[PDB]
């Protein structure tokens, strides 16, 4: 056997894929005569002083890649394929570093690479592992810590004291045949802090690193997360009064009763950071919703009367980006002393002459409004520094899956924050009578890597829980972050483990998967098989769109997802009403005009929309009103009979969906611009500040009367704003806030951040002041049409028919074509006798109109039908959308402009003609 020795000649990038116990995938070994796998134990491999390797190797022979590894990594399936021999001791080499190496026939080093051993990991341990189960597994007669570490040389067990030293270290058992760690104690190590003390190699550092990591099946931390602890989330003593008898206000059982489902997505300081009337110890935490007397609490109990059915709460799993050492944060109700001192970034700033001020940061805030502008944003100046050390985020940044936030907590120290969620989920369905939905990053971690403070995943199992690049073993980031590999299956294993917790253990009603294309759709899938048989109702949908896995697996996308029962969120009806898309800037966030601004009817002095143009965004708007379904079947703006699928959405099929159920419209969301703040951008100078509060009302109307599942972002009903701001992640209250005290919706507040919004700083202080801020008067006046909307949206159940089929068999559309009048949206929804049996006794149809344009439209198409307006609208009198209708003797119905009405037709002794859908 010749040596391998030298003629930049040494170990480089990381292509080689160990992908199974006998297969090396490896471009760098190609045509070569001599490939091998050097491994070394403790020592990073490189050519001796003699300039030769002489380390234990094993001979690789070349082969074709099999089928089996073929479908495992479509992606490396072209890769030059070697095999090893079957005797090769793959557990010893996966203990230490492993390095593909190739030379020529005279025994000269050609290339050396490090290898990514995910794939045999998997064909290796998978199977045994994924029947055990994880964490420090707690009952009243003993305790089970367990951990995967598969590759770990040693692993031990350290146990600290509630003052965090250190009272025992067990080295544990491995299992030879899953590659987990176990030891067993008894109970008397409930509410115990630990560590798992790791001994193993990390490619990315080439060292066996020696580190104390948090365990990835926490259940219960200790202030900002720095040690886990053992907990059995069944003990009484972290259960609110009643909460194993906590039932679903809502049911999620039919698709009939998942259409319902109207979604209010919330933030925890959002919610109670502002109120004054929420105990000021309670402010910012999962308890603010438990003060029923406070503005907030009573808002959304109103919401919920009318018609709002689901809470979806942004990140309350355990996140990184907030400080939870209270003495290490400081925020905007506080001294700006109190800022200098926990933010020295400030204290060297141009505010330093602030920190012996006797002023709070936001008084100084306040004073810097009328001096700032896009020539002096020294609102967001301030602000950006503040963030750094205040205890706001969003918190799209997992340190821990299963474990509650714990700077939404009163005391962030134990297990006390568990009992504090679990007594807000409690208040949120028994008290406020909605379901509560819970949003979940599993695509990515905050960190990798040997060295960051939230690295947890890989550190204890390295290059295994990330999703790496092909050639580097560099963590990729697509996601934004440190992206994972939820088709390895030990991390599909955890997040459905997870899943698992929260829905069991935390009574959540459904989960929304951010960026939920990064996951194969296999994994989605199989998690929601696992997790019915929990809660056979559990609802699972989620949102991304900017895939790019597809080389790697099929992606849980809109058009993979058709017909599963898993919804995502549907961008066509969103960017058609709300006008332009999310990559807009400058003059293009005002030339893009949407159906609820007034496209092509009351266009801008910027926009060139063309009513073609306009009246695509039309069928863009009624196909999602009717479940965006790929077959459902409409006249398009040309006349012609299309299939939702044929209608166009940049380039792709505009309907995706089998079922409404597997579609969530929305026209506001926390990401983005608010809704309000675009109708800023887009709206005419002409429109007034009524019309432009009618048109965010209209705007919504498209969500809440359609058949799709509806969502909306907490404080639309308030015209909520951001000052412009399109990503106000780290934003903080400022930018961030809703006044429940309905003093003004939070617009015009200083120049959003520059670094995000800087570009748009021309475009904003050209519309921003062309009408007044809303007050008291408007804010009260919108909450009156949301609540009218909402209370529409479940008046009947022919709002929500859940099933594809059925909406095709009910619902169509008047005032289409090419004589259409732009901007009118007139529905219809058959409960007649050709629809088949009465969904609903008071009725034998429904006609929704939106009348989106600034010209009072009168409707023939109803004349003698005894067609009347919703008594719910009636009721609201002046303060109705529906204001001003007319319902003539002639029988044709006259719309205002910018309203929206939803006219029935009573039902008398027996089912009527109703509406039938027309043949196309
Ligand atoms: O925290 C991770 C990410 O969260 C949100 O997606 C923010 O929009 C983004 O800016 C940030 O990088
Ligand atoms: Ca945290
Ligand atoms: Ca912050
Ligand atoms: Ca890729
Ligand atoms: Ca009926």
């Amino acid at each position: 056997d010749v040596v391998v020795r030298l003629p930049a000649f040494g170990v480089a990038l990381a292509d080689a894929h160990w992908v199974d116990k006998t297969t090396l995938l490896w471009p760098g070994g190609e045509n070569k005569p001599i490939v091998r796998l050097y491994y070394s134990h403790s020592s990073k491999v490189a050519a001796d002083s003699n300039g030769e390797f002489s380390d234990k190797y094993v001979k690789l022979t070349p082969t074709t890649v099999n089928q089996q590894v073929s479908m495992r990594f479509p992606h490396l399936a072209s890769y030059p394929a070697f095999k090893l021999p079957d005797d090769v001791n793959v557990d010893e080499l996966l203990q230490g570093e492993t390095v593909a190496i190739a030379a020529e026939s005279d025994g000269i080093l050609s290339s050396a690479t490090q290898v990514q051993t995910a794939g045999v990991l998997d064909d290796t341990y998978a199977a045994a592992a994924e029947a055990l189960s994880y964490g420090a597994q707690l009952t009243d007669s003993g305790v089970t810590f367990r951990v995967w570490a598969p590759t770990a040389q040693q692993v031990e067990l350290v146990i600290y004291s509630a003052d965090k030293k250190v009272i025992a270290s067990h080295p544990m058992t491995r299992d030879s045949a899953s590659g987990a760690w176990s030891w067993q104690g008894g109970s008397d190590l409930k509410g115990a802090f630990y560590r798992y003390a790791m001994t193993v190699y990390h490619p990315q550092s080439r060292k066996v690193e020696q580190y104390e990591v948090t365990d990835p099946y926490a259940h219960s931390l200790s202030t900002n997360s720095e040690y886990s602890q053992v907990v059995d989330l069944n003990d009484s003593a972290l259960k609110p009064e009643g909460w194993d008898g906590l039932t679903m206000p809502h049911a999620q059982k039919t698709k009939a009763d998942l259409a319902k489902m109207t979604i209010h997505e919330s933030h925890i300081r959002d919610l109670s950071a502002w109120d004054q009337t929420v105990p000021a110890e309670l402010r910012g935490k999962y308890l603010a919703l438990t003060a029923q007397e406070s503005n907030m609490v009573q808002h959304l109990k109103q919401l919920s009367a009318s018609g709002v059915t689901h809470i979806e709460l942004l990140p309350v799993f355990d996140l990184a980006t907030v400080n939870e050492f209270s003495d290490k944060v400081a925020d905007i109700q506080q001294p700006f002393s109190r800022l200098c001192e926990v933010n020295s970034a400030v204290k060297s700033s141009e505010f330093a002459g602030y920190c012996d001020s006797g002023s709070t940061v936001e008084e100084v805030l306040t004073q810097l409004k009328q001096n700032d502008s896009k020539d002096n944003p020294q609102v967001q100046a301030l602000n950006t520094l503040v963030a750094q050390t205040d205890s706001y985020n969003w918190g799209y940044d997992p340190f821990h899956y299963t474990v509650p936030e714990g700077s939404y907590a009163t005391d962030p120290e134990g297990t006390a924050r568990i009992k504090e969620f679990r007594t807000m989920i409690q208040a949120i369905k028994q008290d406020l009578g909605m379901n509560v939905i819970m949003d979940v990053v599993y695509n990515h971690t905050n960190a990798a890597g040997p060295t960051d403070r939230t690295s947890v995943l890989d550190k204890i199992v390295p290059w295994y829980y990330q999703r790496l690049n092909e050639t580097t073993g560099s963590v990729e980031s697509a996601t934004c972050c440190s992206d994972s590999a939820p088709e390895h299956r030990m991390f599909a294993k955890l997040i459905a483990d997870s899943l698992a917790v929260w829905t069991t253990d935390y009574k959540i009603d459904g989960f929304r998967f951010d960026l939920m294309l990064y996951h194969p759709k296999a994994q989605i899938l199989s998690a929601w098989e696992r997790i019915k048989a929990l809660n056979p109702d559990i609802y699972f949908f989620g949102e991304g769109w900017d895939s790019n896995q597809s080389d790697r697996f099929e992606i849980a996308s809109q058009i993979n997802l058709k017909g599963t029962g898993i919804g995502t969120f549907s961008d066509r009806l969103r960017d058609a009403v709300r006008g332009g898309g999310p990559f807009d800037s400058g003059d293009a966030l005002r030339q893009n005009q949407g159906v609820g601004s007034g496209a092509g009817v009351l266009p801008n002095e910027l926009t060139t929309l063309s009513d073609d143009q306009a009246r695509h965004l039309a069928d863009l708007t009624r196909l999602g009103m009717a479940g965006n379904l790929a077959d459902f079947v409409l006249i398009d703006k040309d006349g012609a009979v299309k299939r939702g699928s044929e209608i166009d959405y940049n380039g792709a099929p505009g309907g995706y969906a089998a079922d409404p159920t597997e579609v969530v419209n929305y026209v506001s969301k926390h990401d983005n611009q608010t809704l309000w703040d675009m109708i800023s951008y887009k709206a005419a100078q002409e429109a007034d500040l009524d019309t432009r509060v009618r048109m965010q009302a209209v705007s919504l109307a498209t969500v809440m009367l359609g058949q799709g599942i509806a969502f909306d972002q907490q404080g639309s009903e308030l015209l909520r704003s951001k000052s412009f701001t399109r990503d106000s992640y780290d934003s903080g209250d400022w930018f961030n806030r809703v006044d429940y005290s309905l003093q003004d919706n939070n617009y015009n507040v200083g120049m959003p951040r520059s670094s995000d919004d800087g570009s748009n700083y021309d475009i904003i202080a050209r519309v921003k002041d062309a009408v007044a801020t809303p007050g008291e008067t408007e804010l009260k006046q919108m909450t009156a049409f949301y609540q009218e909307l909402t209370a529409l949206r479940k008046s009947s159940p022919l709002f929500t028919l859940g099933d594809g089929a059925t909406v095709m068999k009910r619902v169509d559309f008047r005032n289409t074509g090419a004589d259409q009048q732009t901007g009118l949206l007139v529905m219809t929804i058959d409960d007649g006798m050709q629809a088949g049996a009465s969904l609903d006794s008071r009725v034998d149809g429904i006609v929704v109109a939106i009348n989106a344009a600034p010209e009072s439209r009168t409707l023939q198409d109803f004349a003698g039908t005894s067609l009347q307006l919703s008594a719910i609208q009636q009721a609201a009198g002046d303060r109705s959308l529906a204001s001003g209708v007319q319902v003539a003797a002639d029988g044709s119905v006259t719309l205002p402009a910018w309203s929206v009405a939803v006219l029935e037709l009573p039902q008398g002794e027996s089912q009527g003609a109703g509406l039938p859908v027309s043949s196309k």
